[PDB]
């Protein structure tokens, strides 16, 4: 699908695993810091998701994954990456720093057609698969796939709001550790709690996730907000949404509405389970949000707490490829 | 004080540490399973709270801690413990098994004057220090000190209800691992999620805490309920309380009300901080509930989330001694 | 291959995964404690090794795994398990308690032909695949597959001794946590260090592994001994063998000898790598021992330290099926 | 004492804590990256060693700890720190970057009298308190305090060599995580294993410790070498030393020799225990090396394994202050 990836960090590298897994075609990778023999090692071994089953080798200055030759570039500034040379047209911008339309637009100088920011953007239209893809029009040059917690929250909020109306809600995500955290207490000037030892601590943290759902589902703007607790697990997180509903209902109506949407309009985005699951059961899960039927609780006919799991690395990687596929189809119709 | 302790598990051992920290007097300990020389070792060394500072030895069938002799019994059945033989009068029943009035009364067959269940009871009146100690009357022979999460929830629920009226609240506690969990996946018949590998997993779980607050503050009965997530930390937990309030207010009004209560009627039970704290900052904290001012969020003038920390092992042990000291005052008044 | 498994704990349950994976046929499972709906859950979800990809259901009092109907029994005493009724002939005895020939022999009363103890036996001949299988003769009714650390140590010691002669050696295994450990400091009367919180601690522990290599390779009897440090990882362990050799050599002769044996007589038992591997890279590995070329060190021409990884759960499960296959072939020739 | 500290990372902060614990006087701290109000916070709160007991505030551009004013500089280059301005004379250079005599000499441009590198040095004479302090002469202007693992190895190597003669030794340290590791898999160009997820993994690593002992005890030069395994614990490490000895002996002779040295010439540096200890029992331990008597094993009268614990953050910080106090005595003698 002429995909180029900028950044070979955790998201770039798993977006590449996802593409391979989904039959997609990545033709170029850019990273200023990882050299090609290091790229091979990093792609091949993964402590959370297992060793890549397939051949990964460096051959003539290209990364070669199961025969697929991927051109590698090591440019510092996006404007200088020669995307056109590899034939990379739609590029996943995963560095975390070129996230606004102006900045992401620097990929057009090297011949990119469209840029997909895999992070919240302050101004590029944000998409969540299964919720607002019909808003995408081929004239959008730079889009964003929002965050992995927005991709978990927005499914479950779409179903709750369509059927019972969300009057207001407050969310907590119990989130696995990330790369921005510290093995032992270290400096983190912009977030003091975030520099404290990640394996030792439950750490309060912020999240713009519930805010961003107000952008993906405009009717929920200003009705949701939340926070995060980082806890010592390597991956897979859980949204805990407490919501005041507009229409009286039972918990079995909430379970029935969620099962119905996982079977139809949100098939493959929203999952449904009634088992005694814990977080390791969703390592490698491709869905954006998996509603846990037995964990939620209802205090009253309009006040309830809903629980939804997400593999914060893997489901979001798979959604980046889904948004590119949707985009391509819309741009060639 | 003439305290006796039944059970030498984490609660029993740490109530012995708290007594010694607080000048209270423990004269006998019973455990059917832990022999005297193993008691010396388990009390002396503690992975979370550290080595006991002071001398701990077994001398003539007694446990001697800083010169104090503690008679040791190894009886399976309460009715068989010779409490009067050791001069033990106020028994902390900490095994978790004899929690109703009918079952805890077996201690009177051995000469006990009062029994304090250090766990929730289906029927013994439950106390939270700072919230309802004035309900205690000297004719109550069996009382309960409720649980560590109720001791964290109830102070915060009391200030919120007094000042703004709680209409409805749903609670989550992000809870450190406990002795009932498993190092690797194994059998837990009653609670299948609870048998899954504790260091690997975020584990949904139940909590009666929120329900128990309706017992302690009768006007919150049926207005509150909640759940727990067990996460891989050895100690210290956090209550995440989402509440709809009767009176409109700002978050600064909630902060002011908590600060004031921690300086006055709840001094020593409820703490207040505005620092960038994490859970390891509360290891060894003696207070029942520390309101984290900076972590809460308010969505509207009546819908807010409040975060309060607690060292689930240690604040609770100290409260058991405070409950016994209150009781001995009323009983000899 | 008419296999019956006694015990549905971690080894029993992964021996069943291994059998399915290897085309073997298990016709019965016995466990007194796990009921069939709990067996389905436990087999299906695994925090370390992933969800079973396949259908697992209870159907008419049988566990049915991908069409394979497995009869379940819930007997407390091995003598009473009716193995003959399901046609279970070779039974994997994995409970950890019926480990001597007399005790394991209790399976013959229910019609078992041969018993394979998946633990060290004090008296049943111990086998390690790739090292002493030719010692097996069809008249042996009860054999043992030794332990997962013996299955890692014995390969690597066979190669070192055949080529350079082991004069003496001392081993340390840095071992992942096991089921006998405790989430927080708890009682463990027979091993006080072993009751201390597993996620918090490096814990010295014993191991009979090096002793048992003296039984599998009789020429090394009395020349090896060692110990274990339990550390907070859920699976995959590493042997660190420090050895005084009889013949002068270089580290490159040790690497060459190990590569040669992994390519021929020890193919599939002993692996060889020169990558920058860490323990998660061997989760799911089927080999008994994987020699790490870059981690070992040589001080002198006869004194060296060798490093070998093993997935202490998975490789040993796969070897139990390999020993049964070898046995069957030898018993029907 | 007039101590200055360069760097406010884990070693810098804990050397400030140790000085205050020991009555020593620190008059200035430099860190280019950590601002004064963030210094207050990082010093006050500590996940492993706990909250500082005492008042810590920023007052007029100074860090005031228990009434003591500490002038703060934020200079990138040593030559630019105005050490004489604050009356700082003995500088603990703890950044890890200025470790040779040529690089550490940049501190004299600012008025320093002596520089103590709190890390190994390629050329500054290295000291281990208790082993070779008598080699210090007042003309040495730049010295090194070696590393925390050398401070654990060298006392134990000294008793073993004095009494039985070390012919050959290979060491492994099972080492807690450090600040150079990663919460999740990421880039570590120089050391690929060291970038893999620290809480997930046992990680082979290098150590110069054993080589450095040949510098500190010149007769062990070239007789020792070793490696490290980084494991998921926040602090406290253990040396596993396998040694061939010149003189035949029993393990009881090694125990007796260690016990005697800890009562006499190594009192305070080497500790001795015979309890069932685990690593959390040594958090905050001030000693450099605690011999665990019960964990070692002896194969033959000349081949034994010795286990010694150390709190890699804390014993080392205390030794830096002991080295400075020795130096100030000799310099004013």
């Amino acid at each position: 699908s002429k995909i180029g990836i900028n950044g070979f960090g955790r998201i770039g590298r798993l977006v590449l695993r996802a593409a391979l897994e989904m039959g997609a075609q990545v033709v170029a990778v850019n990273d200023p810091f990882i050299a090609l023999e290091y790229m091979v090692y990093m792609f091949k071994y993964d402590s959370t998701h297992g060793m890549f089953k397939g051949e990964v080798k460096a051959e003539d200055g290209a990364l070669v994954v199961d025969g697929k030759k991927i051109t590698v570039f090591n440019e510092m500034k996006p404007e200088n990456i020669p995307w056109s040379k590899a034939g990379a047209e739609y590029i996943v911008e995963s560095t975390g720093v070129f996230t606004t339309i102006e900045k992401a637009s620097a990929h057009f100088k090297g011949g990119a057609k469209k840029v997909i920011i895999s992070a919240p953007s302050a101004d590029a239209p944000m998409f969540v698969c299964g919720v607002n893809l019909e808003k995408y029009s081929k004239d959008m040059k730079v889009v964003s796939n929002a965050s992995c917690t927005t991709n978990c929250l927005a499914p479950v909020a779409k179903v709750l709001h369509e059927n019972f109306e969300i009057v207001e809600g407050l969310m907590t995500t119990v989130h696995a550790v990330t790369a921005t955290q510290k093995t032992v207490d270290g400096p983190s000037a912009k977030d003091w709690r975030g520099g404290r030892g990640a394996a030792q601590n439950i750490i309060p943290s912020s999240t713009g996730a519930a805010k961003a759902v107000g952008k993906v589902i405009p009717e929920l703007d200003g009705k949701l907000t939340g926070m995060a607790f980082r806890v010592p697990t390597p991956n897979v997180s859980v949204v805990d949404l407490t919501v005041r509903l507009g229409k009286e209902c039972s918990y079995d109506d909430i379970k029935a509405a969620m099962k119905a949407a996982s079977e139809g309009p949100l098939q493959g985005v929203l999952g449904y389970t009634e088992d005694d699951v814990v977080s390791c059961d969703f390592t490698g899960d491709n869905r954006s949000s998996i509603f846990d039927a037995k964990a939620g609780i209802q205090l009253s006919k309009t006040f309830v707490k809903v629980v939804s799991w997400y593999d914060n690395e893997f489901g979001y990687s798979q959604r980046v490829i889904d948004l590119i596929k949707h985009m391509q189809k819309v741009d060639s119709a």
